[PDB]
């Protein structure tokens, strides 16, 4: 990621974290509402916080691997697919936007957009490996 | 890292791979010669190809995890320390420049410098995590 992105990411986590409940809450209603096909895969409260937590170590993502790895098994067990990553991201960024309000500036959203992507790639790679190794 | 240094890593990995052999032998002679304290921990031929391999995936380091994971266990069994990381990189980058010659322009070196660092931390994290998990 570009420093500014990384910079905005480090700067906004707190504001983000301060608004978790809502973000999370709005996040789930919207996820289930607009994407009925995933409803079967499923509540999990720590989605937003997990992302925020990863975002914070965005300069040392390896640090989060132990947790990233506990979660992967669950994901693989539930049929999570790399293709689901984008709709979770879309709903997340929407909640983020919805809750920032005015601070939800363009470049802020964009950077969060970049961040989730990178973040998603760790789970998305680990699970691939998990599915690959499931034989 | 910055998609620039990244652009230089990708561009030069092929060059580095062509001279792999020489970098390898120069790397070792020098490693053990210049830093006698690590000789007890030990000439794995793939130290250089492994880094080059990683640099390839510098945009998706999680791709390398399964390999990184099998190596970490060996490393931890041998008592490799985060503190050792820097000598290795010093010795590898030295081979790199001593082998490229005048192509070994400073920015190339500097890019490789950042690259190894990034690569090192994945090993460092995993290992730190192995050490901690043991118990
Ligand atoms: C980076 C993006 C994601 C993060 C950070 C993440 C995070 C989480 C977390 C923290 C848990 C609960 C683990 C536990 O403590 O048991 C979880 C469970 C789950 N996640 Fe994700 N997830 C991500 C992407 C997705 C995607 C794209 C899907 C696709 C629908 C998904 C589906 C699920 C499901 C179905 C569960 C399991 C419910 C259960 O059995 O506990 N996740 N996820
Ligand atoms: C990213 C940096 C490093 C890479 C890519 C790396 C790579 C390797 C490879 C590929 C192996 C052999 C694994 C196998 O196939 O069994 C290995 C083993 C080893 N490495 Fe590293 N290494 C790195 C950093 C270091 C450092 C900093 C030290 C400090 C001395 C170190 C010490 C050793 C030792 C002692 C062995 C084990 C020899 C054996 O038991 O076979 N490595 N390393």
């Amino acid at each position: 990621l570009d420093q500014q992105t990384i910079n905005i990411i480090k700067a906004t986590v707190p504001v983000l974290k301060e608004h978790g409940v809502t973000i999370t809450t709005t996040f789930y209603k919207n996820l289930f509402a607009k994407h009925p096909e995933v409803r079967p895969l499923f509540q999990p409260k720590a989605l937003a916080m997990t992302v925020l937590a990863a975002a914070q170590n965005i300069e040392n993502l390896p640090a989060i691997l132990p947790a990233v790895k506990k979660i992967a098994v669950k994901h693989c067990q539930a049929g999570v697919a790399a293709a689901h990553y984008p709709i979770v991201g879309q709903e997340l960024l929407g909640a983020i936007k919805e809750v920032l309000g005015d601070a939800a500036t363009d470049d802020i959203l964009d950077a969060w957009g970049k961040a989730y992507g990178v973040i998603a790639d760790v789970f998305i790679q680990v699970e691939a490996d998990l599915y690959a190794q499931a034989v």
